[PDB]
DNA sequence: TGTACTTTCGGTTTCAGTTA
DNA sequence: ATAACTGAAACCGAAAGTAC
């Protein structure tokens, strides 16, 4: 009904736009999102929050332009619906937070089971 | 006929029981009511739940020692009700959250418009 | 059956407390 | 010596649910 985070998430990956954002298997049903820390020099605004961005753009919470940005916020938003959704669960020991290039490790439930 | 809300709450106001829940003119057309967030330090659950609370009881949504006292939920309740109410209306550029002592305005709407 | 709320849904925001 | 991060929980609006 009211859910937006599961097909839009799903989407974004299908699209491809976002680099590290891809399946991991071909059932589509495991997932990996770029994780990077804000913090490291490794970090660069654009491309290492496009996707927090996107939801932030998609749910109408940033306006281009007229809100400040702030990726910090866009990443707590994300993080904290992928923790609430009944659509997602990661894969906590095959998220790789301790890398050069991080990622979260995600699976999509299937629709039913709740 | 069976709508308990509106003179409910001007009569809580009038009270004057429930210090922040005051009127902002004589007219009595527009009114402060007061609106903490409970992670606060600041937050004493008797003072600042105690509107919530009172609605509550008096919908019989709750009762004293039986009942564990879940202020959150009596907070949904109470702006949910008001959030569909035709009786009120946030004025939500003078709403104030934002302070110290927080709160919400709203504007009664007079009884016939809709 | 329509009204006036109430509860649930699907995320969002804030907190105290970590970690980079 | 501070920005960013975090899970937990309070919070939110929309809208489905429901007691008259």
């Amino acid at each position: 009904g009211n859910g937006k985070l599961r097909q839009w998430l799903i989407d974004q990956i299908d699209s491809g736009k976002y680099p590290g954002l891809v399946w991991e298997n071909e059932e589509k049903s495991i997932f990996r999102i770029p994780w990077k820390h804000a913090g490291k020099q490794d970090y660069n605004r654009e491309e290492d929050a496009a996707l927090f961005k996107a939801w932030a753009l998609f749910k109408g919470k940033f306006r281009e332009g007229i809100d400040k940005p702030d990726p910090p916020t866009w990443k707590t938003r994300l993080r904290c619906a992928l923790n609430k959704s009944n659509d997602f669960e990661e894969l906590v020991e095959r998220s790789q937070l301790d890398i050069s290039d991080p990622y979260k490790v995600y699976r999509i439930v299937p629709e039913g089971a709740k």
